[PDB]
């Protein structure tokens, strides 16, 4: 396991959706599902020219998995993938001009629910969640886990677990009074509201 220290923009960022008070939470779900969906359209594209991009998984879909007991709603698409760059470097990058965007948008009075037109929608998820873990897949690397629970810092280390094939489970380890959405009600709820069109299978996973 490998320790990285998050740049001062999005450390600031992360600690604004952690802290303040802001009852529309649930716009995290659209936000994780529209990565997802920019991830399927990229190895979809991709696929395009060269169809053996593939060879890991031809299902292109979302997959929506609540647990009670381990209090985890886990969010699993068959996009392209992170690489490690990807995780520390390039989205690093993009994390922080993101923030600058987002904040400087904020400032003039832009809303929380805007976080997606800056890219930086992925940190939604701490709107609800306590700890994200990030595993992930690329053909062209390693599967890995990036994890944060925010505090400054987030690492990377190769994952054990289960192969994956292609594409990202994000893992949102829920705050205590969050479990809302680990009900089913609730999450067909949300998908219907806000992301009704996406195009791809979203599959509302029950226990
Ligand atoms: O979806 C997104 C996303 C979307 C936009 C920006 C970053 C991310 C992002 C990650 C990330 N790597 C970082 C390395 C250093 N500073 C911050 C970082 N943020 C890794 C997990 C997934 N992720
Ligand atoms: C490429 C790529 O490959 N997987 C993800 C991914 C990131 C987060 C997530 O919740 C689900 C995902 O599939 C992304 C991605 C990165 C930044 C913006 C949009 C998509």
């Amino acid at each position: 396991m490998e320790t990285f220290a998050f740049q001062a923009e999005i450390a600031q960022l992360m600690s604004l959706i952690i802290n303040t008070f802001y009852s529309n939470k649930e716009i995290f779900l659209r936000e994780l599902i529209s990565n997802s969906s920019d991830a399927l359209d990229k190895i979809r594209y991709e696929s395009l020219t060269d169809p053996s991009k593939l060879d890991s998984g031809k299902e292109l879909h979302i997959n929506l998995i609540p647990n009670k007991q381990d209090r985890t709603l886990t969010i699993v698409d068959t996009g392209i993938g992170m690489t490690k760059a990807d995780l520390i470097n390039n989205l690093g990058t993009i994390a922080k001009s993101g923030t600058k965007a987002f904040m400087e948008a904020l400032q003039a009075g832009a809303d929380i629910s805007m976080i997606g037109q800056f890219g930086v929608g992925f940190y939604s998820a701490y709107l609800v969640a306590e700890k994200v873990t990030v595993i992930t897949k690329h053909n062209d690397d390693e599967q890995y886990a990036w994890e944060s629970s925010a505090g400054g810092s987030f690492t990377v280390r190769t994952d054990t677990g289960e192969p994956m094939g292609r594409g990202t489970k994000v893992i949102l380890h829920l705050k205590e009074d969050q479990t809302e959405y680990l009900e089913e009600r609730r999450i067909k709820e949300i998908v219907k509201k806000h992301s009704q069109f996406i195009g791809y299978p979203i599959t509302l996973f029950v226990e």
